[PDB]
Formats: C-alpha cells, structure tokens, sequence
C-alpha cells in the first residue's frame, strides 16, 4: 500500500526502457476493477497519451493514444493473464517498433508506436489497485 494512487511519476523513455509495475486489483474480479496506466506527453493529467492501456479485470484490455485531446483508433484484447486477487507484475518494454507488455513474466500484449515514445514526460498510474513498485530503467 506504500505508493499513492493515483500514481504520477516525471518519466523519459527510449528504446530499451523497460517500466515495471507491481501491485494488487482492489477488490474482487466479479466485479470488474480496473488498472490504467497512461504515458503523457505532458506534466499534466489532461495532455495527451502516447500509450494508453487499461485493464478490466476478467474481461478485457484496451489500448489506444489520445494525440490533441482526441482518442485514436481502439485496440482490444482479450487476453486475460492476470489472477483473481493476485499480486502482478506488469513490466512495459520500449522496442524500436512497439511497446511489449509482460504480465508475470508473459509476452500478453504488443502496441506499435503512433508517437515517438520520446516525446513521453510522465506515466501515470491508477484505478482499482494498490501499487507496491513503479520503476523505470534508465540505463
């Protein structure tokens, strides 16, 4: 439970960074948490989201980029790697191509760069959960 949520941290990423995120759903699958995780282009809550991804536990997972205040084109998946009351670990890599997201250690989801991913300032975290760890390699 140490970590505020919602979880803001400044951020700058490039191929190779690798963001891990380790926490908990709030309450019971039946009745569908959520998990949301936004890269920003900005400082603020309201600037745009080169990578959106948001996690209805049990049921599915959406992604899109909101670029000048307007949602893209949704992508869903219903691949649905994530255990009722379970701790995870979601680790986000920077590929040259595309995002690779890693639930407990399984290749789940894969999103293509619409923006840069240089152009990233802050990640956000929040929704249904608790978060134990943010981290964000910058080696």
């Amino acid at each position: 439970s140490l970590l505020p949520v919602p979880y803001t941290e400044a951020a700058s990423l490039s191929t190779g960074s690798t963001v891990t995120i380790k926490g908990r759903p709030l309450v019971c699958f039946l009745n569908e948490p959520y998990l949301q995780v936004d890269f920003h282009t900005e400082m603020k809550e309201e600037s745009d989201i080169v990578f959106h991804f948001q996690v209805c536990f049990g049921r599915r997972v959406v992604m899109n980029s909101r670029e000048y205040g307007a949602w893209k084109q949704q992508v869903e998946s219903k691949n649905m790697p994530f255990q009722d009351g379970q701790e995870f670990e979601l680790s986000i890599s920077v590929l040259p191509d595309k995002y690779q997201v890693m639930v407990n250690g399984q290749s789940s989801y894969t999103f293509d760069h619409r923006i840069k991913p240089e152009a990233v300032k802050m990640v956000q975290v929040w929704r249904d959960i608790s978060l134990t760890k943010f981290n964000v390699s910058y080696l």
